[PDB]
RNA sequence: GAGCCUUUAUACAGUAAUGUAUAUCGAAAAAUCCUCUAAUUCAGGGAACACCUAAACAUGUAGGCAAUCCUGAGCUAAGCUCUGCGGAAACGCAGAGAAAGUGCAACGACUAUUCCGAUAGGAAGUAGGGUCAAGUGACUCGAAAUGGGGAUUACCCUUCUAGGGUAGUGAUAUAGUCUGAACAUAUAUGGAAACAUAUAGAAGGAUAGGAGUAACGAACCUAUCCGUAACAUAAUUG
RNA sequence: GCUU
């Protein structure tokens, strides 16, 4: 049809992309993640990663445990590559745990909560929206965002699909093995059936979206290593056994580019040695009723100079090349930290809009 | 409503009867059980299942994967103690594992395999109802028999639920501490997360069981032992997960009568130190185009002069008492085989109908 | 809406009327009698209405409700076919089967009566219920095959008096009695909701016992769980 | 033409 007809002539427009990054006419969105520093480790030759996506209008999604009733700064690492991605164009998504929670990452009403974070989400993308187009960003037509609810799925799942179309697969072995969950057996109470299982639904996740939604990447939590490696695993396994032939056309390890990567961003901290996020005790929120726009803008205000630099480039979408802008202005002027004074704002803005983040300057740069 | 009086006749009886045991007149079901030798492992206290079975028109069931295109004849023993149940009149089941076949019990097209036991437990019930009342076996309103499949409800199950109604309280650990595992890894190979999941599953299996008919034992191989455990775990859990409190009321463990046990039948192997069952060329079956009647006969006819004894109890349905006769006449001439012919004939006559226990007789008994 | 037959069309089927198949159609229908009504459970899969809901997903969807189409296990009244024994006959017993019914009523419970009528129904007051009394009393309702099996009939066909075929679905509840069914409810689990399920609802109600009986019942005695919030209400609906 |  004619919806048919808009889709192939993305295809090319995306040719001539792939072109410029081919010549280095215009960056690699990869070599933009690291331009900014969102790259601790990699599933995937960090090499091949790059021409999966020059080449090829992939996708990815960032999940997040819907146990809190609202997400905290360090969320927000993680999502930004994944805004940058959908910046040019590609397919991004944001995987809610609604049915995980109740589990839970065994890393080391819950309505309500999973409510209030959908919304909180969403209310991010409408910023990343007015942000992108107003930042000086073009109209694609096929660049696609979205949030999603594993629970959308296993709510029904059946378990005979799943212990089938991979269950044949995996191996308690490298399961039982990793380091991070088995030390819990030893160093620990132990693990429930779930806990152990929970890495397999992450996989079944991470592939729903291939099979639903053409995702071939995943951005996580520094620790999520040892999860986008295992959850990898279960992916492919579901896409061999496809018991389809006309979906096997789909689905089956195609093309040797047609493989699923990942990469988790860094784990940050204060220029002190609290952990990021946390603040004190508790952490940076972001329900306005549990840390108020100025606290905000101050948690950010907070950083001095030493990270400035290096954090400035992580959680603002402004072109290193206006950055280094603000910053040569700043380090003229170490004192009055102009450079402190904007990359809170800016911050504060993308998650609280400008109307209120403008306001809660003139609060924290008062007396 | 009339169809209620009637639940409570066979109620009332089975008190008479559970007197009888109370007052020495009926061997309790139980020790018929351990008599006939049936009886080799026991998931709960002796007397505790003595008990409940004195008191209570129990259900129990028989698990059997339709991995073959035929039940050999090992498959007979651990179902036999249940058609006693039968006939005593109580609630007994067989199971299908027309889905866990694609997977199986670890230790150490396939559409039609299962179909194939299909039509075969049922043909065989019928007999057993058969010489039932062949026998001065009067029947009973609550006496009831039975076959389920398992896909029956893995068709469908989800998996969020279950992972819950039970994962919340299974430890990976001594899950992993069965042998049947360990070994199942350290020596030979690997064990994967499928073949890991059966010992649940038929679990599951069981709880189902007893929440659509009122089975609260399980009748196994002689190895399916630790599956009779680890089963009965997730059971328990199962019962007090139920959410809605109302039905708790009922599906919940209350008294120490709604205690759910289960016995394994003897490991039970030719005088060759090779199982009672993969015996011959390859096996022995009921299949007739695939171990001739007579081949069948065979097998027993020719057995330890010593063996008849234990081997009638566990292969017919013959009364203790004149059991012994069958063994007055052999022992007057050994070599005659008086019992040989007795025990070989009940069995063949079971599983293939008395026409053919004359006929195949005949053939065994030409000059 | 959906099914039945029905008009016509083709199609595989036959010795042929006719048979099965899809679609179209509606122009008159759609024989009688007798006998059986037991079982009444455990799941599973699908579904027209445009019929409520709208949390997701980009009105499209989707979930609910639902006329209702079925499958597995078990069970079942009188017959049915194969084989074995009995018989003189019947039928009997045995096992192998092949329909068919529960399942598959508005959540269910319960019953297969006479008379008259072309029917709708009318009269009986049986079957079996409701209410009040307390005792074997009053009063008030009040009735089904539309299936299974066996006959008879008429019909036309006929490889033409001997076979063959045609004489509709309707019971996933029909009659009818009840009714926790009916509540945009209360409650509790499950849902975002619509809902589904379980109790309960004009302080009582429910089940399981004690006693006592000729037996059931009223009334006593024990325990138990439900309410103790307003509606339940009378037509009316399966 | 009839039917739940």
């Amino acid at each position: 049809p004619k919806y048919t007809a808009k889709i192939n002539e993305a295809e090319e427009n995306w040719q001539a992309r792939a072109e410029a990054i081919k010549k280095g006419k215009k960056q690699n969105t990869w070599d933009l993640f690291e331009e900014r520093g969102y790259v601790k480790d990699t599933a995937g030759t960090k090499e091949h990663i790059a021409e999966l996506m020059r080449t090829r209008r992939i996708g990815a999604y960032v999940g997040i445990d819907p146990t809190a009733p609202s997400l905290h700064v360090g969320h927000l690492l993680p999502l930004m590559p994944l805004f940058w991605m959908y910046l040019e164009g590609y397919k991004a998504f944001t995987l809610i745990g609604g049915s995980t929670a109740k589990i839970g990452d065994p890393t080391g009403d819950a309505t309500m909560n999973m409510t209030k974070i959908h919304y909180q989400l969403k209310k991010l993308w409408e910023n990343v929206d007015t942000q992108m187009r107003a930042r000086g960003y073009e109209a694609d037509w096929a660049r696609k965002r979205g949030i999603v609810n594993n629970n959308h799925w296993w709510n029904k799942q059946p378990m005979l699909e799943v212990l089938r179309r991979v269950g044949h697969a995996l191996r308690i072995g490298p399961m039982l093995s990793r380091d991070t969950v088995k030390n819990k057996m030893t160093q620990g109470d132990g693990v429930s059936f779930a806990e152990f299982t929970y890495p397999i639904m992450q996989g079944w996740d991470w592939f729903e979206l291939f099979y639903q939604q053409g995702v071939q990447m995943q951005i996580g939590g520094s620790d999520q290593y040892g999860n986008i490696i295992s959850g990898l695993e279960v992916v492919k396994a579901a896409r061999e056994s496809e018991p389809d032939p006309q979906e096997r056309k789909y689905v089956t390890p195609k093309t040797a580019l047609d493989e699923c990567v990942g990469f988790t961003v860094p784990l940050l901290t204060d220029s002190s040695g609290a952990k990021f996020g946390k603040s004190a005790g508790n952490a940076i929120w972001l329900d306005p009723y549990q840390t108020s726009v100025f606290d905000f803008y101050g948690y950010f205000v907070r950083r001095s100079d030493q990270e400035v630099e290096n954090l400035l480039k992580l959680f603002t979408f402004m072109p290193i090349s206006e950055i280094t802008k603000t910053m040569e202005e700043h380090i003229k002027d170490p004192s009055k930290r102009v450079a402190q004074h904007t990359l809170a704002r800016e911050v504060v803005t993308l998650v609280h809009g400008k109307q209120e983040a403008s306001a809660a300057e003139d609060q924290h740069r008062m007396m």
